[PDB]
């Protein structure tokens, strides 16, 4: 899955742009990215939902936004 792949494609480099990986699960879903005060979040199941700080983004979006 594209957004899946996404995912999986951080955890490998450990990381994104500037930004760190997580992997903690909270009740808000997966910890993902972290920059800062930035926490990606994604979901667990599919559509992957990424979240920043309350915005759900897209797949294309998060890429922009994490630059």
């Amino acid at each position: 899955g594209s957004e899946e792949h996404f995912v999986e494609t951080v955890s490998l480099a450990g990381s994104y742009r500037d930004w760190s990986y997580s992997g903690q699960r909270t009740e808000l879903g997966v910890e993902f990215l972290k920059r800062g005060d930035k926490i990606v979040y994604h979901t667990l199941e599919s559509p992957v939902e990424f979240h920043l700080d309350g915005e759900v983004l897209s797949l294309d979006k998060l890429k922009s936004l994490l630059s």
